[PDB]
DNA sequence: ATTATGACGCT
DNA sequence: AGCGTCAT
């Protein structure tokens, strides 16, 4: 009743660019502009692995985890661009530094959490106290929300998509109470009014386009980002959630894409989200924990407190690469000569993150898979980082692994590595 | 023979 | 600390 706290407290955006990767190439590149595009990491092996799809490309079934010379049997025409290799390896340089040109543009609206490489969940609580006080009180023009979608909208009482949208929003906007300064829906109102305004100044600043999501917390901001792309935004009410959930398989929730929401399926026998919410809070912590437990029972209500983080720089710097079948690493000077490669590239990247952010790494990371294991990682080890010196790293992160190799012969290795990676971690301000 | 990352939870 | 999960 009036004590049940909603979960309607902050307004949080997440704005996600579309097919990332593919917009950077398609900027330094305009003959791939408005094209089925794709991006690829190598080229010799299935014609390189694609990791980032134009839309127009989607059209065609064009996927991420496709190999090339499979995508141009859907896609004859498909255009291709591919990652720059240094050092033998994949280098992703490009679009870190496309990704910092757009992190600091949405840092001038609000303070930013980086949650991945083309994405950022922003708290725009106070931006929308603060231009509620501003507006004083006038409604809110359809005109400020021109790639805005309603999510449940338009309902009741019509065959184009932008005439969908507008009606949806039509109606929202005449359902609302603008003398309210702490209605909800207000709020969320004028936070997508802002991100607007903070997704044309990305695409007006660097080129790019980008999808956003407007609710009350991180969970359902990134949800609402996925329903309408490319190049639109999408606010999802607190009273949208009954709804929304009634049909949302449960993996489509962020954290519920693997074995822990399989399991909510299978324990449970239920489909659906919304189906969540016939479980006492202790019933799901006996299933599932006492976190997972009560994070679930306030989340399938669409409630969840997960702050949006003051962090606009990752916490940790890492190089990897896969030896995959054949090119295993099978002798001492193999691995050393790659450990020294990664260690190149990342001697780079701290040193610049250095000069730029004011910060040290003190933890090298150094990790392994061995042929035969199919986990992810085989070991991880970590050492001292005390100096940004390639040389002394690689061979540090050898003294930590050579324990690994079980051959009696000095020069050969076995198993052979089938992976290697090197991470900097536990920065401290310099 | 997907690949290259990055965050966070558990014990 | 080292391992697992999730994301993609
Ligand atoms: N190296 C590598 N990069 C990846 C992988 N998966 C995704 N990326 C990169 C390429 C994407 O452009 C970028 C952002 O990922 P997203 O999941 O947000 O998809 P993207 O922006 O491509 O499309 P979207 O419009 O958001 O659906 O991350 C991967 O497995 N390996
Ligand atoms: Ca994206
Ligand atoms: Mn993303
Ligand atoms: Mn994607």
């Amino acid at each position: 009743g009036p004590h049940m706290a909603t979960g309607q407290d902050r307004v949080v955006a997440l704005v996600d660019m579309d097919c990332f990767f593919v917009q950077v190439e398609q900027r330094q590149n305009p003959h791939l502009r408005n094209k089925p595009c794709a991006v690829v990491q190598y080229k010799s092996w299935k014609g390189g692995g694609i990791i980032a799809v134009s839309y127009e490309a989607r059209a065609f079934g064009v996927t991420r985890s496709m190999w090339a010379d499979d995508a141009k049997k859907l896609c004859p025409d498909l255009l291709l661009a591919q990652v720059r290799e240094s050092r033998g390896k994949a280098n992703l340089t490009k679009y870190r530094e496309a990704s910092v040109e757009v992190m600091e543009i949405m840092s001038r609206f609000a303070v930013i959490e980086r949650a991945s490489i083309d994405e950022a969940y922003v708290d725009l609580t106070s931006a929308v106290q603060e231009r509620l006080q501003k507006l004083q009180g006038q409604p809110i023009s359809a005109d400020l929300l021109p790639s805005t979608y309603i999510e449940g909208l338009p309902q009741g009482p019509t065959v184009q998509k932008e005439g969908m949208r507008k009606q949806g929003l039509f109606q929202w906007l005449d359902s609302l109470q603008i003398d309210n300064l702490t209605s909800p829906d207000l709020q969320l109102t004028v936070g997508a009014v802002i991100v607007e305004e903070m997704r044309a100044a990305i695409e007006r600043e660097t080129g790019f386009q980008c999808s956003a999501g407007i609710s009350h917390n991180k969970v359902l901001a990134k949800l609402a980002c996925g329903l309408n792309k490319p190049n639109r935004q999408t606010l999802v009410s607190h009273g949208s959630v009954p709804q929304l959930f009634s049909q949302m398989p449960i993996r489509k929730i962020r954290s519920l894409g693997g074995k822990l929401g399989a399991s909510v399926i299978e324990i449970l026998g239920i489909e659906y989200m919304g189906e969540l919410t016939q479980f006492t809070e202790s019933q799901l912590q006996s299933h599932f924990g006492e976190k997972n437990g009560s994070w679930l029972y306030a989340m399938c209500r669409g409630i969840e407190h997960d702050p949006v983080k003051p962090r606009q720089l990752p916490k940790t710097i890492g190089c990897s690469k896969n030896f995959p079948g054949k090119t295993a690493l099978a002798t001492r000077e193999q691995v050393q000569w790659w450990l020294l490669q990664l260690a190149q590239e990342l001697e780079e990247r701290l040193t610049k993150d250095r000069n730029d952010n004011d910060r040290v790494a003190t933890q090298l990371v150094v990790s392994i898979r061995v042929q035969g294991d199919k986990r992810l990682s085989s070991l991880r080890r970590c050492c001292a980082l005390t100096r940004y010196d390639a040389h002394k790293m690689s061979h540090d992160a050898f003294t930590v692994i050579k324990n690994c190799n079980t051959s009696g012969i000095q020069t050969e290795w076995s198993p052979p590595l089938t992976m290697l990676f090197l991470c900097a971690t536990k920065f401290s301000a310099s």
